[PDB]
């Protein structure tokens, strides 16, 4: 996962805290 604030994606969950927070992880 990637720590929240990390650029993501789409959509596919990929954050140590949660989801996406606006293409960042949250």
């Amino acid at each position: 996962c990637k720590g929240k604030g990390a650029k993501c994606s789409r959509l596919m969950y990929d954050c140590c805290t949660g989801s996406c927070r606006s293409g960042k992880c949250g």
